[PDB]
Formats: C-alpha cells, sequence, structure tokens
C-alpha cells in the first residue's frame, strides 16, 4: 500500500500525455533512430526501452529522464532466453536436465550477467507447451507436458526475480506467450490456434497461470489469434481470465507491431480502431509501432475509450517501476558515477563453470549398442560434420548478447578432453543443407551458415579418407540454429539430406559411427535408429556445450538426460504426445484401430526416455493404502537401485489416469519424479505423495473437481516403460 | 397427426421387451449368426438389419417378422455411398463435378438399385468436412469447403429420399458422420476432435444441419470425442443441438460397437453404464454390440434410466418405418411372392450410361503441356502401372455390392476406344507398393492386391522395353482403394516410391508422358507437375471409369472437372485449406518476407489449389459488376460477370463466387465460397453470370455464437479458381 499510496499521488499529476509516454516501449533502429528518441525520453514521451544491452548505452537513457517534467525512470529489456553473456543450452535442453536446480542455476545466472549490464527485465521464461515439432520455436520451450512446464515457469519466474524485484542482480520476468502461442496450426509460425476450452484450461494455460502465481511481474501477449480472436486483443483472455479470475496485478506487453496487426488479422479497418481494441483488452504496453502515442489522445476525446482505460495501462507501468526499485534509485543496475569503464564482453564477465556444469545435464543418450560409450582416451578418432566446428550454431537461437568467438565447438571440446592421449582427425563432410534456397535463407540478414565453396563429392571422398584412417567416426550432424527460430518452420524433420548422404556414406566405412546431434527441435531418426552404433542429443548446448558434450562422451558425466517432448517418427505422425487420449479404437495390434498404415505406429522416442552408462532397478511400487479419502494423502513407494558399474543419475517418474470420467482423460499424466544421483550398489527409497489437487480435472463446463472411482498410478524410467498399481478416491 | 395417433396405438400394445427390439440393429455375422439372428426376427428381438442386400435373402428376413405377436416389418440398410451396383466415382470425385445435377443423378440411381434389390435405407451422405488430407476417409466426403459440402449434402438427400419415402425407388438417408469426424488429430482414424465452438458452428456442423433441413430420416453417431466427449455419449450433440436447436424428427444410429467403445474412451467402465450413457445422450439405434437388448431392462428397474428413454428410441425407430410405406406393405421394395426370380447381377440391370456421363465430370486435368492431351487414335500407346488393368481399384472403397469384374479398367476404356487403329502395349512396371509390411497391411482380411512375384528391377525393364517400342507412354499410378478407406491413414501424401521409382525410369525415356492419378485423397505431386508433359486425376472413378478416362483422353469430353480439396506440396504442410484465416503476419505474393505466416524448406501454399482445373480450351472472364456498392438490410445484391469460351474446344468450366468480410469481431477466412456456376460453352460463346448475394451469405459465429453480420466493407472474388481472382466491395448498411 506505500506502493498504490505513492503511485495514486504521482498519477493525480500527471498529463494524459504523460500517463500515454509511459505506455510506449521502443528498440533504436531505423524507425526510432538513436538522436530522436534520446530526445523523445526527454519530452517523457517514452516508457521504456529493449534491445538496448550495455550498461553505458542504458545509463546515457536513464540520463535523459532527468530532463523530463516528472523525471520518471525507464526500465531496459532484453531477450534473455536461455544466457544473458554466457549461453546456457537452449530451453527445450533446459527442461530434459529434469532438475528445477539446474534451471534455476541457468536463469539465476542469466538475471546476475543482464542485470550486471543494467537490465531490468527478460521476455522469459517462454512456457508455451508444444505438441508440434515443425514449430521453430519449439526450441524455446520446456516441451510438451503442462506438469513439467508448470513447474519450470514458477521456478523460471523465481530465479529471475529472487527475493525482491528491488535488488540490483533481480530482473522482471515477462512470462511468454500469453497464449497458446505454440498449438499453431500447420506448425506455421503465427498461424491461427483453435481448442476447446476444456484443452487449454488442463493442457496449455497452467504454465501461464504458474507464472503469475510466482509472482511475474509482466506478462507478453502472443502474436496469435485463440478461437478466432487476435490475443491483442482479447479481453476475455487478458482482463476476465488474466487479471479478474487469476488476479495478475502486473504489467501486459505487446508483441513487436502486434497491435498494428490487429489490421492484418481482419479485427480492425485502421490503426486507430486497433489502438481502442489493444487498449480496452487489457495491453498496457505498446512495443515498436507507436500507435498507443498516436491515437489515445482522439481516442479518448470522441468518447471512444474511457480515462480508466489509459489509468489501469500507466498504473501497471508505475507498479512495474516501483516494484523494480527504479523510484528508489534510477541506477541501481547503473552503478556509480564515474565508475571507471569495462570491457562488456571481457572473459572475467562469463561464467564458464556454471554454463558447463548446467549443459551435462541436459544432454540425452538416445542409443548405445554393446557400451560403445563411454569413449577411451586413446586411438584415432575421426571428428566429421558440419556441425563440429561450428561457434554460431552451439549457442543456439536466441542466444541474447552470446558472442559465437567465445563458444566452445565439440571439435574443442573433444581436443580439450584428450589432449595428447588420442589424435582427433577433422573433416567438414557436408555442407548444412545441400539446397542453396535454404542456405539463402539462413544467410538472409547475417552470415551464419559457413558454406564450403568445395563440391558435396569433394567433401564426402575427404570425409571417407579421414574416416578410413580412423578407428571410429564421431559424426557432428543436425539442424543449424537458424532453421529452429521464430519463423523457420519445418515440413521435413529429418537431418539434412546433404549430411544424410554424409551419414550413409560413413556408415559403409564399416567404423563405429557415434552421432552428435544439434537440434532445436524433435527429428525424425528411424535411419539413425537402425544404423548409429550411438546417439547422443546435445540440442544446442550454449557457450561451453562442446565441453559437457566431451564429459558425457569420456565418462566424465554419466549422462542423465531425458526426452521432455515426442520424437515422432515421421513429420506425417505431427501432432505425437505421451498424453493422448485412448480413443475407443487404441492400437494395441489391429487394422481398425486408431494409427497409420505405411509406418510403425508411436513415437520412435517416447517422453521421459533417455539411457545411461549405469544399470538402474526398480521395486515393486507400493500404495499406503487402496482407497483415498478426501483430503488425505497417498503415498506411493518404490525402491530405486544402482545395479550396474558407474555412478549416475535417473529420473523416476509418476503418472496418474483417471480410466472413467465425465471427460476422456489421457492415458497418463505426469504427476511428479525425482532425480536420483547413486553411486553403483545404492538404493534410494522414492516417496512421492498424491492428494486431491492431483487427481482434478476439467470436465466440459469446466468444474474442477476430482470425481469419485479409481485411478492408477505409474512409475518408471520413461513413460513406456512403468509398473502400475491402483486406488479408489472416495 | 394421424401418424403420431398410428405410433402412440402401436406403442400402446408393446411390453418394453418389444420396444427395446426395435432398437437392435444386426448384420448377419461371426457375432449373429445366420439360424440365431432368423429365431430372434420371430421372437421380435430385431428392429433392422444391415449388409443383406439381396431381394430374396430381404424378403426371407420380412417373411420371419409373420411370426412375432405384433409382426412389426423390418427395415434393410447398407452403405450405398457412391453406387449400390452400379458404382460412380467416390464422392471426392462427383463433388469435383461442381454440378448438383450430376451428384443427384448419381444419388438418384445409387437409391433406384438398392431399393429394387429391397434396401430401405443407406448410411449416405457422408458429409464430414476434411482439411487433413492424411485420413483414409476423405475419399467419401465432397472435400474441404462448408458451402460446397453443405449443398451436395441436401442434394444428396433429397435425390435419395425423393417426393416420398414410401416411394419403391426412394430409400432413407442416415446422414453421416455426426459429428466432426474428419478433424481427427493426426488425420489418425477415430482420433480425437478438439475445436472452438465458433469454428465448430460455422465450418464443420453445416453440412449435418443441411441434411436435417433436405429432411433426412436418420442421423448417423460418429465414433470419435468432440471436445473430451464422444459422440454417442454427447448429449448436448445429439439432444441439445440436433434436437432442441435444430428440431431434427428422425431416427439416431450408433456405429458398430460404439456404445461398448464408451469403456475404451474412458467414459464407462463396464457396458450397463456405457449403455445408459447412449440412451440418455439420445442414440436409438444400437448397431451390433446388443447392450441395448442386454441392459436396457435391468438400468430401467433399477431407476438409472426413464421409461421416456425407451419410448424416445422405440418411437424413432417405428415413425422411421413408417415414413418408408413399412406398415402399408413389408413387401413394396420386394415385389410379389409371384415374381420370377432373376439375376441380381444381371447386366440389364446397371446403369453404365449414367455410371459413364458422370464419371466423365469428375476428372480433373491437372497439368498439359504443349497440348499433348487430348491424343489422336492412332500409333503405339504403352500403357503401363499397377492400377493400368486393376478393376478392383477403379470401383474405389465404399463400392457396396459393385462386381470388380463388371468394371472397365483404364486398359480396356483405352482398347474400346482404339479398336483396331493404334496399338497398345502393356506393362504393369511396379506392384503398388515396394514395402512388404504395406502390401500385407493392404491383403489383409481380403487379397486386394495382386503382387507380380519378379524383382522390382525386372518389372522395370519389362516397364523401359515397352515404353521404348512406343510414341508415348499413359501411365496408370497412384493409390490402391484400400488405401484410402476406413483407418487408412497415410503419414506420406506421395505417390508410392515404387511408382516414382517406375515414372522416374519412365520420365528418361523422353517419350512423351501422360500420368493417370488414381487416388482416395490428395497426393504430394511436386515431381509430377515438374516432369509429367500431362496429368489426369481420376480419383476412383467407378464401374465406368476406364471408358470415362478413354472418353477425356481422346477428347469425346473436354476435362471441366475442378479440385474441392487442396493439394499440398507435402505432407509436412497439413493443413492446408483454402479458406485460412490471414494471421497478423500473412505469407502471400503480397507478403513474401522471413517474418511471415511460413515454412522456410519448402514452397508455400498448396501445389494445386481449392477450384484448380484445367480445360483443352481456353476460357475468359468480363469484369466483375455489382449492382450496387451499398446493400440494405433486406435486399439482395448482384453480381454479374461474362464467361467466355475463347479457344478452340467446346467444354464447361467452373465460376467461383468467393466473399471476404475484412473487418470482423473475430478474425475471419481470406475468402469463403458463397456461389458457383458450371457452365458449358462452345466455341466463342459467351454467358452472363449472376450471382446474388443477401445478408444471410454475410454471416458468422462470433465469440458468443451469436450469429450476426456486421455493417461494414464486404469483398466479392470471381474466378477459375480460389488462386485466379478478381474482387470488387460493397458496403453492408
Ligand atoms: O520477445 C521476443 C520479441 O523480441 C520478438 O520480436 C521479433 C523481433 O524481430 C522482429 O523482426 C520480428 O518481426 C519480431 O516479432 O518476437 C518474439 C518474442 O519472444
Ligand atoms: O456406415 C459405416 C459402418 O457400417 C462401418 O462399420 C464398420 C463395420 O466393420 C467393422 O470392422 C468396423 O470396425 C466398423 O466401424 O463404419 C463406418 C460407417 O461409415
Ligand atoms: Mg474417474
Ligand atoms: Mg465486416
Amino acid at each position: 500500500t506505500d506502493k498504490e499510496r505513492f503511485i495514486a499521488s504521482l498519477m493525480a499529476r500527471m498529463s494524459n500525455a504523460e500517463k500515454i509516454g509511459q505506455l510506449r516501449l521502443v528498440s533504436v533502429g531505423a524507425d526510432h533512430p538513436k538522436e530522436a528518441l534520446m530526445a523523445d525520453i526527454r519530452a517523457g514521451k517514452v516508457g521504456a526501452i529493449f534491445n538496448t544491452v550495455t550498461r553505458p548505452d542504458i545509463r546515457a537513457m536513464q540520463d535523459q529522464v532527468r530532463h523530463s517534467r516528472l523525471k520518471i525512470p525507464l526500465f531496459h529489456a532484453y531477450d534473455v532466453a536461455h544466457g544473458h553473456r554466457t549461453i546456457f543450452p537452449i530451453s527445450l535442453g533446459l527442461a530434459a536436465s529434469w532438475d528445477p536446480e539446474v534451471v534455476a542455476r541457468s536463469a539465476r545466472i542469466s538475471a546476475l550477467e543482464a542485470s550486471a549490464d543494467g537490465l531490468d527485465m527478460s521476455f522469459s521464461p517462454m512456457v508455451d507447451i508444444t505438441r508440434d515439432a515443425r514449430w521453430g520455436r519449439v526450441s524455446e520451450g520446456f516441451g510438451e507436458d503442462t506438469y513439467l512446464t508448470s513447474l519450470l515457469s514458477g521456478v523460471m519466474v523465481r530465479a529471475y526475480q529472487g527475493s525482491n524485484l528491488a535488488a540490483p542482480d533481480s530482473i522482471m520476468a515477462a512470462v511468454k506467450h500469453f497464449a497458446l502461442y505454440g498449438a499453431a496450426e500447420g506448425g506455421r509460425d503465427y498461424n491461427t490456434v483453435d481448442m476447446s476450452l476444456p484443452r487449454m484450461f488442463q493442457d496449455y494455460l497452467p504454465p501461464y497461470k504458474a507464472a503469475v502465481d510466482a509472482g511475474a511481474g509482466a506478462v507478453m501477449v502472443s502474436l496469435n489469434t485463440i478461437n478466432g480472436v487476435p490475443a491483442t486483443a482479447n479481453r476475455w483472455l487478458l482482463t476476465d481470465l488474466l487479471r479478474q479470475q487469476w488476479g495478475f496485478k502486473g504489467l501486459t506487453i505487446s508483441n513487436h507491431g502486434a497491435v498494428k496487426e490487429l489490421i492484418k488479422h481482419g479485427l480492425a479497418g485502421n490503426e486507430r480502431d486497433a489502438t481502442r481494441l489493444a487498449i480496452q483488452a487489457g495491453v498496457d504496453m505498446n512495443m515498436n509501432d507507436d500507435l498507443y502515442s498516436t491515437w489515445l489522445p482522439k481516442l479518448l476525446a470522441a468518447g471512444e475509450i474511457d480515462q480508466a482505460d489509459i489509468d489501469r495501462a500507466c498504473r501497471d507501468v508505475l507498479a512495474a517501476k516501483y516494484d523494480l526499485g527504479l523510484f528508489a534509485d534510477p541506477y541501481r543496475r547503473l552503478g556509480k558515477p564515474d565508475d571507471p569503464p569495462f570491457d562488456t564482453n571481457a572473459e572475467s564477465r562469463l561464467h564458464r563453470q556454471a554454463a558447463r556444469e548446467v549443459a551435462r545435464e541436459g544432454l540425452v543418450l538416445l542409443k548405445n549398442r554393446d557400451g560403445l560409450l563411454p569413449l577411451k582416451k586413446q586411438g584415432r578418432i575421426a571428428v566429421i560434420g558440419p556441425l563440429a566446428k561450428s561457434q554460431r550454431d552451439v549457442i543456439g537461437s536466441w542466444s541474447a548478447a552470446g558472442v559465437p568467438r567465445q563458444a566452445v565447438t565439440v571439435y574443442q571440446g573433444l581436443a580439450n578432453a584428450v589432449g595428447e592421449r588420442a589424435t582427433l582427425l577433422y573433416a567438414k563432410g557436408a555442407n548444412v543443407s545441400g539446397d542453396q534456397a535454404i542456405l539463402d535463407y539462413l544467410n538472409s540478414y547475417n552470415p551464419e551458415v559457413e558454406v564450403d565453396p568445395r563440391s558435396a563429392e569433394a567433401m564426402l571422398e575427404e570425409a571417407l579418407r579421414t574416416a578410413r584412417d580412423a578407428d571410429l567416426v564421431v559424426a557432428v550432424v543436425g539442424e543449424s540454429q537458424g532453421m529452429a527460430h521464430e519463423a523457420s518452420s519445418r515440413t521435413d524433420l529429418r537431418i539434412p539430406a546433404s549430411q544424410r548422404r554424409l551419414l550413409k556414406a560413413l556408415k559403409a566405412t564399416g567404423k563405429p559411427l557415434v552421432l552428435v546431434l544439434m537440434n532445436g527441435r524433435p527429428l525424425s531418426l528411424g535411419w539413425e535408429q537402425e544404423n548409429a552404433d550411438a546417439i547422443l542429443e546435445t540440442w544446442f548446448s550454449g557457450t561451453e556445450g562442446g565441453n559437457a558434450i566431451a564429459d558425457v562422451l569420456f565418462g566424465e558425466h554419466n549422462p542423465s538426460g531425458k526426452l521432455t517432448m515426442s520424437f515422432p517418427r515421421s513429420v506425417g505422425q505431427v501432432p505425437v504426445y505421451y498424453n493422448h487420449l485412448n480413443t475407443g479404437r487404441p492400437m494395441d495390434p489391429g487394422k481398425y484401430t486408431s494409427r497409420y498404415f505405411d509406418e510403425a505406429n508411436g513415437p520412435l522416442y517416447p517422453f521421459g526416455y533417455g539411457l545411461s552408462y549405469t544399470e538402474f532397478s526398480l521395486s515393486p511400487l507400493r500404495l499406503s493404502s487402496e482407497r483415498l479419502a478426501r483430503g488425505a494423502t497417498l503415498e506411493a513407494r518404490v525402491t530405486l537401485s544402482n545395479s550396474g558399474k558407474r555412478a549416475g543419475a535417473t529420473v523416476v517418474q509418476l503418472y496418474l489416469q483417471d480410466p472413467v470420467a465425465s471427460l476422456s482423460r489421457p492415458v497418463k499424466e505426469l504427476r511428479g519424479f525425482r532425480k536420483v544421483m547413486l553411486e553403483p550398489g545404492e538404493s534410494r527409497e522414492i516417496v512421492f505423495r498424491l492428494g486431491e489437487a492431483d487427481l482434478k480435472f476439467y470436465d466440459s463446463q469446466l468444474r474442477h473437481t476430482a470425481e469419485p472411482g479409481e485411478f492408477k498410478v505409474f512409475v518408471g524410467l520413461d513413460s513406456a516403460q512403468t509398473e502400475s498399481r491402483s486406488f479408489t478416491l472416495l
């Protein structure tokens, strides 16, 4: 209420011009040249900045505020998605850690680095559920599961915002993209989203609510339609749900041009009408298109909006700044006047230890025939493929202020790990794509892919010569990071054809073949699963990726990563996800079942899958009783043993099924997990606790209750290989 | 009504056992052996039969009724989807005619032939909208468009049912599959359907309502969940919507095992609870699983259902029989006991002229380089491909009582056309698939695909020898009919790999290459569009298919067919459909940037759009003109264009009218079909086409499901496909 008092006294002093100026969020560029923008800040016409990311540049902008009548400070934002300068694995790789503390650490270090550069806010976490592998932005989320993504949503917010949003090493989380953005039809970015309310409430909305309940300060509004209404114009979504039902008290931010794009969506015929729809829906802050500054005065004078629409939006911007500590000290993240200057990109400001330890936890072992991995540091290892020496790709998409030249390649990680104990032989083998039109797409803004001027044939002949001179081949293959970014949707989920030709040529040498995969989405890997001797999924593993990958390949780290998104056998099976409905004719096999005829059915690799260099055993599942009273707790116990020869971690997963309900419920739903590190011969009793809240679902009328009757409890080391027992809720 | 008096006096006579017996719909099979079924009919324990399809067999079952206490007659049903004995093209090929009179004729002939064999009812039309090419049952529908499918839904019902459902040449339409069955997730048959209510009401439900409004006697309930609730247990769908809102007064029928499958869906833990959910939801008649007969008495005695649940279901069955004329004469479709026996499959009982004329109208010319088609009846023509001599495939899936040995193959149609004037050389070239697992699937239950035992290589060498000895190659390729049927969902939309290898080898001969495509779904044809010299889409063209295809190839018929479903460039683009939303960042010719709604690794848009199809002549359209720039509510607007045949051959095309509502309370489609005209023109002929548009054309369901037309701009597009249009605008006041 100090905050409410402070904001009400400030707003009672402000003109409408000053209130509207708070709603303007801009980036320096063609549309807002630096000197003109500086003059607007001085006039009180700017509320905040994004994409200005160094302390002297931010401090210069904050200095301009002292010229405005009320000297209301700016906040500065950036897309710190999975690292600021030190780049962690992409979020899909962090999720595969199954370890909230690992994910927390990446977020904390991101906030530490971003706040050290003067940033107040990140447009993160991204908590959109993804069941469609074709979407470019699957790399930005935590996979297909509502429970896990909801958990990590809360973890990311708490880790960014810390104990106090006014702390100089805290940043505000702007959770995105509200809402349902990863359900785009056809996996085409920005495309139509259409879904029932029970699916929306049960599966898609809970991660956004988890962020709000963790106290997220901001929400970034999505670019897509929800059931015909763009999120930027959706009063039900942004007012009724987010504010009135969920109690969100923070700031809504539009995406770039989102208010103007209501004209392309066909909700508005002109910019004046687009502005009215966005502010009355509940969008507080207008990114870059400047429609609010242009049209809000005219709309109010015409009685087309209410003073309360402006007041709500302005209070939310001021409340964000208040919580960030900026009214107490606008320079709290910008140090002192005549602090000595520093190199923003100095090696001494990176966190390589943390990036290497985090990156180890996300690597997923998918195949390991006859214990080929871990490798011994000996002999001659051929390192082949267009991603082996790529610094640009290892840091991934949404690499923020990450510097490619600071990153450790797979080749360099292997060189560092073996030193003089083994000989590495390098050949590029193929370009990332053989299709010049795809290479031109990827290099269209910036040179992001090195195109070897040699023929495909010459590169292959060199790679075969290299393979013949080696004891075994480490093929580093998959996507370049520009294939799994905003607007980069794919119609094919395989490794690119140029690289598959290389893999088929390398297989024909008879040399043991280890695949190191880099990719930002599930890939179709049927040929690789049949033909490679071992397969390690490394996503894009970040600044220290090459070192983390070498640590796993040589057995310094026993792989512990597990998939959080199902890998389809082909793009033609989309969508595939573990928490699907049974249907009336489930596939076991019979012709008259829910299936395809022209390919094997089910995912190639299921949700929760990942191998180890050791063996684990689970004892029989035991429940604390066969009947559960309302308000009572059920315990599900299992003993995990390391029955192999190497220390390692696995993830014990708990799944629930509600086999008779008022709605058809999923064949199983994740409801808990434990990541457990065990030395050989160690045993751990795992105790899962379940209550009524774990058993609730949204019915056809969106009643959120648990119905009496049977529940099935499954425990295992993936979604496919479980044991189950039942109990009855009374 | 005297009908409601008649039905109430009969129900006042009936025990609950008699009422519940009316709800039982069964087929002869392992689960219902013939003699046990006969004994059940005599006991009053059977309401209707399906899959008994000859006059003597139907007459024998109707004869059993005379032994029951009340002698209530059976009705007999079958899946007469696109023909009974004379098989027309599959429905997706009939829709490509764009001609309600052509579609009416196929349905009229179907009903004539089915009723002549004693059948009272067809489980048809199938009116499920299909936007996902992977689904096996796309072959059974009319494509992706709500307006077109809705129009043809009503045409099919009226054509089956005629002036009087008691007429001996009428059958009852059981419209299917209610509802949303073609929206299955992943295009996997029987899979989850999840969609918003505005999409449901605007795009998916209207064809079922068109069938109800045309007076369809029955509705067949679908197998899928709708937003979590199986259709068979969905009281909102079958009672609130179908009965209370739409006023449907007819019979609801479950699908095979659908009541029992509520256990697998996880709505019921046992058969007793599944039975309760189905009858209370509004399912009147139980197909095959016999749960109603087993459980309704126990449910009623326990107060778990109401007498009114049984009474509703029984009244609906009796009302169907009344309308069919079966209480007036149970033998009205079965002639007289004295009639001489006849051959059910006699040539004189077929309608080959109608099948040949209908089949010609559905063929779509997709490519014709440098006027290769039409062919001259001369020289040496190689006829190559696993579908060239296939009688089983030409009649399609859901071929009812069609006899493959009566069908005309593409090879036979070409032989019939050229007689002695040209030499045909045949080679199979490849099997339908090179994947043994796919062959195993296609020959499971019934052996439907002939496997040439030779290597792929030997078959190719034989086809290359044949091609080298000819002036040109007619390659007859695509899917077998078992690839586009119930449960046959595909993950690849290309021609099968064994056949694409054949086409690549044939291309390399340098011989002109004509592709004749058979298929039950849109195919991915990027290589074919680049490399074939001509491509003719023939779907599965039916009993006279091979003759209709020869008529088009030799120029006796100028191809007039147009696509009613978008052809994707690849399965990785699914779904692709013409009436999509713009998004905030459209990719189109006018919006070509990186940061648009697109894929980066393939050309964008469909390979062939909705409404696409070529001709052996050229057409021109005059400028579009509207009767005014402002439309008052209550008034109608006219949109006029002149069509000319500016080429050298007589032919038809389809003039298509689309609407856009560019500013609305909901994001509306970039265009929506709102009228069309198929026009046959001699060379140099012109026709003024007048489209009428009213407020009814402009309405949509908003977020609150209000059915509104909002004042403001509408754009009217006219053209010969959905990609090649021009527009004019008006303002609704
Ligand atoms: O937070 C992120 C936004 O910064 C991002 O905005 C994009 C920036 O580049 C522009 O050219 C694009 O047009 C624009 O959408 O969108 C994604 C969001 O996560
Ligand atoms: O009208 C058609 C039904 O008769 C058809 O029923 C099928 C009969 O064969 C069984 O093996 C199938 O399991 C069953 O669904 O289904 C589709 C409907 O259109
Ligand atoms: Mg239950
Ligand atoms: Mg409008």
